[PDB]
DNA sequence: GCTAAACGTCGTGAGACAGTTACG
DNA sequence: CGTAACTGTCTCACGACGTTTAGC
């Protein structure tokens, strides 16, 4: 559980507000109690020629990984605990995505309790709804609404 | 000459490296001594539904303006003096566009010189090529080469 | 049964200049 | 005349996703 340099966060908050994305997704999964797993993601996207910058982030944030997908690459961070540690420290420097960041933290803290009450699950699935709402969401298919089909 | 807040500069540098663009252009123009105007531009593009972030920048940088081009907007800054002043302070924090930033300071500084000889001008046009080669240039027409076709 | 590294992609939201003009 | 503003717009470079495989 590491604490990052302040100037590092200021710069990164800016980069994230630029080419980054704080994502929340309701992933349909047929093994989970409620037929869906919650998934959280901090990601930065850059043309593959600039893959080194992303590779560097791995080192600096000290967790996460970089993958390839064509002419573009991504730094990806989904591990729930390191993700909370990171966002908690980045969150106060963000400007275009401060809200989704705090919605993500909020979702993580309310994770265990989301496992019990099927209604507390919905509520948390609401959190993710708000996030896609704030982003420039377009190709979204699985919403908290579809989780309504958790009625049987 | 306005002094900028270092935290503002760190965050902005990150944002610039993301949605920003540092550009130098060789604009053909039949009223200049060498039939080409040297143009410099610092810009940040953002979806129009987010132009408040660009308006904010107009207020914080103190110079520059915002233009609308449909679904997206741009903060633009081309005035030589404020530009050179702004880049000098921002440059030390850029990670991805530092070189083009520095090439711009270098060009702006050689303006008068290049304004007194077809050779300096030529060399300076060569500076513009490097910037272009550093960016993800895809629709560039005029180059130092096209300018050399002035030799006659 | 839930986290999570992989893997695949719709529709832009950007980056990046082209071209022409009004004026200081 | 010379430097910036006004105006255009191509070609993506990312954003905000969906689905499969790994594995304890
Ligand atoms: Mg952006
Ligand atoms: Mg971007
Ligand atoms: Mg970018």
């Amino acid at each position: 559980n590491t604490k990052y340099n302040k100037e590092f966060l200021l710069y990164l908050a800016g980069f994230v507000d630029g080419d980054g994305s704080i994502i929340a997704q309701i992933k349909p999964n047929q093994s989970c109690k409620f037929k869906h797993q919650l998934s959280l993601t901090f990601q930065v996207t850059e043309k593959t020629q600039r893959r080194w910058f992303l590779d560097k982030l791995v080192d600096e944030i000290g967790v996460g990984y970089v993958r390839d997908r064509g002419s573009v690459s991504d730094y990806i961070l989904s591990e729930i605990k390191p993700l909370h540690n990171f966002l908690t420290q980045l969150q106060p420097f963000l400007k275009l995505k401060q809200k989704q960041a705090n919605l993500v933290l909020k979702i993580i803290e309310q994770l265990p309790s989301a496992k019990e009450s099927p209604d507390k699950f919905l509520e948390v699935c609401t959190w993710v709804d708000q996030i896609a709402a704030l982003n420039d969401s377009k190709t979204r298919k699985t919403t908290s609404e579809t989780v309504r089909a958790v009625l049987d």
